[PDB]
């Protein structure tokens, strides 16, 4: 409740006259989660899709077009929803799931487990992005606080070249925001609780699997549900009403991690300029030492291709040689209002790893690029003018009253600078969330060492994760040496629990289920009476449950067990508030 979900977002086709007037009424009456997130046969879903940033929200709408004279320029609304108890996040809803379908407390009614989990990878990867929080129903037009004019343009009109024979649109949120007289203020959160469709105890989940997805291509190999697509989507051909490159349909063992766009990406460096000096500057990166940095235009080495995703992280292509991915992180500095730009390992809910590139001129060539870790506050990069040598560090600030030696910097495209398609979103190519895991204890809070005990320390960012395409768990020690947690428990054991061990492992490998994991929220408080985010964690294999031992010689030590219940043990492994949501 500190750190509610107060407002969704929504693109619709619809205008505020209507909307202000009716709040948002449902495709059909079926309340299918599954059906939903994959579009089958769509057109029927009890669910209305909403987003939890702008920028999510709008992505779909971005989508590129064919080599044609557009007679319809592209305009909807961005629609700013407060968000109450029928409002339920889709990734959060698909890790409870999970977590019953692996403790075997579900009946299939149709389809069965290996199914379902294909859905919820395609949820977790491919549609996560999407940050959305379904609604239980209709929506109020009392929930409907304001909404915006937005429009896609091409970028560089005229010039860019079309990548694959599309055209690179980006989308605009327009000034000024319109105010719904209607909207009432009830100062509401979003529901913090997985979906499930009846009250109370519902444990025997009843689940029907479909063997089919629809997936809309909205271009770099993105794939967006058709309930962001076809936000207005008419029974009888509605899909020409859809804003995508195309529809695809697919048996749910056929559904691709990419869409057919993703043949339009190309490596593209980095331009910035700054605004008064007018000076050129490359963005250059190592991963050596992390660092980030402009070089001037006019043993290790700087790695100059980045690409800016549907997560907002700005990424290096290449993957260091412990197979993790690295994106530029806003960091905080001793200084009023100046960040420090550095790299870290890529994550899908590491806030300070987000951007937005937004066009400054109506030829849409210049672009601000703005840090999410500063919220509301307008700001952008700056370099200090004043700075010498080789190559100067990069720092975000807000636009006003920037510190005295620092300009702007800002995007730069053209043929002979950056690339039309930096400045859009594409599809992922990792999917790390920073769990940042941790047990806590009188007040005290612990980590794990690589050697299985613990540290008596807060577990630091960008540290633990949990790979969502795989399962697997694993800590960055640094760029070159990553571990996994493993699970070493099994019924000839000989004993009813075992050390848990971190090993030296390939990020790819995806059929060993010791080295698989997923967080139980079982019967756990959450958050806790001092406002803690706890989880049981188990181990796909056979159910072994993750814990550390409380107390004695053997203090700190972390194991799994069979063993529901033990004493001078703690089963609540503390993880990073929202992990489950991104």
């Amino acid at each position: 409740m500190p750190n509610p979900v107060r407002f969704v977002y929504r693109v619709d086709l619809r205008s505020p006259e209507e909307i202000f007037e009716h709040g948002f009424s449902t495709l059909g009456d079926v309340r299918n989660f599954f059906e939903h997130i994959l579009s089958t046969n769509f057109g029927r879903s009890y669910f209305i899709s909403t987003s939890e940033t702008p920028t999510a929200a709008i992505r779909f709408f971005g989508s590129w077009l064919r080599e044609y004279v557009p007679e319809h320029p592209r305009r909807a609304y961005l629609y700013e929803i407060r968000a109450d108890q029928h409002f339920y996040n889709a990734r959060a809803t698909g890790e409870n799931l999970l977590d019953l379908m692996r403790q075997r407390q579900v009946v299939f009614d149709s389809g069965d487990r290996e199914m379902a989990q294909m859905g919820i990878r395609a949820l977790r990867t491919s549609f996560a992005y999407q940050r959305e929080w379904f609604t239980d129903g209709p929506i109020a037009a009392a929930n409907v606080r304001s909404a915006w004019l937005v429009d896609a343009v091409p970028v560089e009109p005229g010039h860019a070249h079309h990548p694959a024979g599309r055209v690179v649109e980006t989308t605009r949120i327009n000034e000024p925001e319109m105010h719904n007289p209607h909207y009432q203020e009830l100062q509401t959160q979003a529901n913090d609780q997985p979906w499930l469709p009846t009250p109370g105890i519902a444990t025997p989940v009843h689940l029907s699997i479909p063997q089919a997805a629809s997936v809309a291509d909205v271009s770099e190999g993105t794939s967006a549900s058709l309930s962001f697509a076809c936000p207005d989507w008419s029974p009888p051909n509605p899909l020409d009403k859809c804003i995508a490159e195309k529809i695809d349909n697919y048996n749910l063992q056929s559904l691709p991690q990419y869409a057919s766009s993703v043949k339009e990406l190309e490596d593209t460096p980095v331009y910035l300029r700054g605004i008064k000096t007018q000076k050129t500057f490359m963005l250059q990166a190592d991963p050596q030492n992390n660092n980030v940095f402009l070089v001037e235009v006019n043993s290790s080495f700087p790695q100059t291709i980045f690409f800016w995703d549907v997560y907002q992280r700005i990424c290096l292509k290449d993957l260091t040689g412990a197979q993790i991915s690295l994106s530029l992180t806003a960091f905080t500095t001793q200084y009023a209002g100046q960040l420090k730009v550095h790299l870290s390992v890529s994550a899908v809910n590491a806030v300070n790893q987000k951007w937005k590139m937004t066009p400054q001129d109506i030829a849409i060539t210049q672009f601000r690029v703005s840090s999410e870790l500063l919220g509301q506050t307008e700001n952008g990069l700056f370099w200090n003018t004043k700075s010498g040598g080789s190559q100067h560090d990069l720092y975000v600030c807000p636009l006003k009253n920037p510190p005295s030696d620092l300009e702007e910097l800002q995007i730069i495209v053209d043929e002979c600078t950056t690339h039309a398609q930096f400045v859009t979103m594409r599809a992922a190519s990792t999917f790390f969330v920073d769990v940042q895991l941790g047990w806590y204890w009188r007040g005290y809070y612990y980590t794990p060492q690589l050697s299985g005990w613990s540290y008596q320390m807060k577990t630091p960012d960008g540290q633990i994760f949990y790979d969502l395409k795989t399962s697997k768990i694993f800590f960055v020690q640094d760029n070159q040496n990553v571990f996994f947690l493993h699970n070493k428990l099994n019924k000839q054991t000989g004993y009813s629990w075992d050390w848990v061990e971190w090993l030296k492992h390939d990020m790819n490998e995806d059929k060993d289920e010791n080295f698989k994991w997923y967080f139980s929220r079982d019967d756990l408080t959450i958050p806790s009476v001092e406002g803690l985010n706890f989880r049981h964690i188990r181990c796909y294999a056979d159910n072994q449950q993750l814990k550390v031992i409380i107390s004695g010689s053997r203090w700190g030590g972390w194991y799994s067990t069979y063993d529901k219940v033990e004493s001078n043990v703690e089963d609540k492994i503390l993880v990073k508030d929202g992990f489950d949501r991104f």
